[PDB]
């Protein structure tokens, strides 16, 4: 009931009872382990609704007080008529600021109390949710000095009616299958960008096209926009070593911003509500730049650095690996737009669990997707046990909306 | 039932139904996971039916379930255990038992070589002199002058708990670690408590930065005893770098035979608490883990400065440019000195066609993702992206207590 997690770099050893809280399912059971899988009415209305305000009360420590009693009765009485409710201002800035500090895949929780929290409840339109996303896309950007913010568009109604970005992240680029059998661009977006041309985009057809939003208001069709080409900061990548890194071509942009998630808070649901902070470098560096399956640049870097390719044991992957994460975190740098290496990232970690078990009796977290991608035992977070379960308010994944909608 | 799981590169999907033959527990809940937890006597009562699930398990391996042979064994094994209250395994039931624990162990990245394992049945041993020369031999055939070859000895099993067999040694060959009064360690800082026993026991250290260890072997619930391994068995190897002829002043050495001797191996319910196990190195368990860990060697600095690396800011990834080189130097001086290794890359795309292999015979294969992903260059091999089932068959591997937080001394 009462669990310990060790350090085993440090002999440090940490007691979590805020689990006793989690509500939801991990996946696992007592016979099986899906620690790796990485997808694992009015009546159920109130319980979820009055277990959220007696946090939120307890946070300003007005627990069972007259201000909370009448709060709670509000919403019930909302709910018995109306068969939803709406939040407080004060409610939803508090309830998105810890689905990111119960977010258990986020490696950069320290910063979860500065969240800027854009209330997008009015928005009735697309052209309103385009809007919306731009002022979110220039305020998180702030010329390179990046600033974590969350824009949050209407609750789900009957189900019918939902906001969604169709993007996976604001920002992306243009993934193209081409006669030659290969793929130009990203990968990973090849069906977006056909669901992109197929209503309508013009495609220019390059290796690094910011795509368009699609945006989907009130249930409706989803609609095409641009974003303003001045709001996308993105980066050229170079080497400080390397003269020919340049030549490779590459560039990534500044803001990582999700979109296709989905908010819970007091048991309301906000299908759309895209959120930004900034970058780890290996984020670009190791999984954009060298996964197989998007830009899989290894080979090419490899054979500029000839290397010897012949056998996997001259270790050739490896050290073309840490030179692309080099140029990376060189470049971000260098052109003054906000980022974190992993070393630094999983140490602010750290710091933020041991925090988190002081002041909150624990922290949720996921080793599996937190030690980072490369280099993962020279980390501090590597030798750190963690316990993984499932807190609200949260962000959950959501299916493709294409696979959903009915045009 | 049936559970999927996705290759996310390949998307390759597979099935899983062997989890259905899972007993033990995980540790973890419908509410909690605890897959980065690193540790999360019988009666009669018991004994039979797991006797009985090993035995069924053995005569469908041979082709022989529901045989007079078969039929036979288990009344055999059940009257041996009412009148005895234990049993003894035929020595094919143990080579199979042996195999099967390896082939069960979710942590183990090598386990395409599962079915070639040599095991040497040392149930005949007495004492603690018996147990060091059965590990000799062991060492010595594994070894097999740099050509590595996997083997287990298995000492005689549990029986009340109070005349156990163990091997006080972590690994066989380690090296000591010594703390000094100024805080700092020389030797290897994993073995500081385990070298303060056995120079408690009467050994003479020599207190430098890679001393083999002495066994200290337990018999039949006695004191253990100190033995040094004939140094001309132990297989070391000096580490260079094919490029930087510095690296060789930094003075490291590594020894051939990684041996586990503190599991404990179950089969059908017995209990061997000492069969020590060896195979060949990974070269990350050297060049990261040994080398690297802060609270191992720790030479990332040493080797950083002497590359004249940019160590101001880790952004620089200074860390991680001195990682790879340490690594490179592991792999080329156990290859040029014909020791078995294999690298990280080749080990996992091994280990992925193993698991596809198992998924389409067996039905699944238990893998544990934390230990199974190497400690560098994670998402660049291709277990990173592989979705695992972790889960508990038996015949198995656990992990068992230090003795010496339990051994009640004789004196
Ligand atoms: C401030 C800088 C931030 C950093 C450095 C950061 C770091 C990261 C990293 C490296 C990941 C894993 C990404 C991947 O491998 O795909 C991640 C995941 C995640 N983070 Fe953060 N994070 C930041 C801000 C945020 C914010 C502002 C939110 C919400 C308001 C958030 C919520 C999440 C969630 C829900 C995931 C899991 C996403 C998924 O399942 O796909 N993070 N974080
Ligand atoms: C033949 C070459 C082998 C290779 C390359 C190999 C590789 C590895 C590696 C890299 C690990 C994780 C080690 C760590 O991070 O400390 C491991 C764990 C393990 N292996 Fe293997 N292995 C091999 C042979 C064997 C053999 C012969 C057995 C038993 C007969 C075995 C059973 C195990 C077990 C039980 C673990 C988990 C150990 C623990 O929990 O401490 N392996 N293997
Ligand atoms: C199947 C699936 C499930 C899931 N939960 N999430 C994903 C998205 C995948 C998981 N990792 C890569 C990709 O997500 C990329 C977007 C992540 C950016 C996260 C972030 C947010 C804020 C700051 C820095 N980084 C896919
Ligand atoms: C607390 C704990 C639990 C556990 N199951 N195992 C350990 C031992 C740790 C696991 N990783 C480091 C150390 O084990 C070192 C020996 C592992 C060698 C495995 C091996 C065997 C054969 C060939 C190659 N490699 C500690
Ligand atoms: C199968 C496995 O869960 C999958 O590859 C995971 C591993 N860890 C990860 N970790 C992070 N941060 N992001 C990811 O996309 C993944 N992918
Ligand atoms: C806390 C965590 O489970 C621990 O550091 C693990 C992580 N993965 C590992 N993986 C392997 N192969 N060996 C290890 O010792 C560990 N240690
Ligand atoms: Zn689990």
């Amino acid at each position: 009931r009462f669990l310990k997690v060790k350090n085993w770099e440090t002999d440090v050893v940490l007691t979590d009872t805020l689990h006793l809280k989690s509500t939801l399912e991990t996946g696992c059971t007592e016979h099986i382990c899906m620690g790796s899988i990485m997808l694992p009415t009015k009546d159920q209305l109130f319980p979820l609704a009055k277990e959220f305000l007696d946090q939120y009360y307890s946070s300003i420590k007005r627990f069972g007080s007259k201000a909370h009693m009448d709060r709670l009765e509000e919403v019930n009485k909302e709910i018995e008529s109306t068969s939803t409710y709406q939040l407080k201002d004060t409610e939803l800035i508090y309830g998105a600021k810890h689905a990111w500090r119960n977010a258990s895949r986020c490696v950069g929780r320290i910063q979860w109390s500065k969240l800027q929290v854009f209330d997008a409840r009015d928005c009735t339109t697309a052209h309103g949710m385009f809007n919306y996303i731009c002022n979110h896309v220039k305020y998180a950007t702030n010329k390179g000095n990046l600033r974590s913010a969350i824009t949050i568009f209407p609750q789900r109604t009957d189900g019918k009616h939902d906001f969604r970005v169709w993007n996976s992240q604001l920002i992306r680029y243009a993934g193209y299958k081409q006669p030659d059998g290969s793929t130009l661009g990203d990968p990973a977006n090849v069906q977006f960008t056909e669901i992109c041309i197929q209503q309508g985009w013009k495609a220019p057809r390059g290796r690094f096209d910011v795509l368009p939003l699609l945006l989907q208001a009130n249930g409706n069709d989803p609609e095409l926009f641009q974003i303003p080409p001045e709001l996308v900061l993105e980066v050229p990548i170079r080497h400080p070593k390397f003269d020919w890194f340049k030549d490779l071509g590459l560039k990534w942009y500044g803001l990582p911003a999700v979109s296709n998630m989905l908010l819970e808070i007091g048991g309301l649901e906000f299908s759309a509500c895209p959120f930004s902070g900034w970058y780890m470098g290996t984020e670009i560096g190791v999984r954009d730049y060298c996964d197989n399956s998007r830009y899989n640049i290894l080979e090419e870097v490899a054979k500029k650095m000839d290397l010897d390719m012949r056998k996997t044991s001259s270790l050739w992957k490896d050290q073309a690996l840490v030179e692309i994460n080099i140029a990376v975190l060189y470049s971000f740098q260098s052109d003054k737009v906000t980022i974190v290496d992993h070393h630094s990232a999983t140490e602010s970690f750290i710091k933020h669990m041991e925090n988190e078990y002081r002041c909150r009796g624990g922290c949720p977290a996921d080793w599996v997707w937190i030690v980072p991608p490369m280099s993962g035992s020279i980390t501090p977070v590597f030798h750190q046990e963690m316990l993984n379960y499932r807190l609200t308010p949260s962000f959950e994944y959501q299916p493709d909306p294409w696979n959903t909608h009915v045009w």
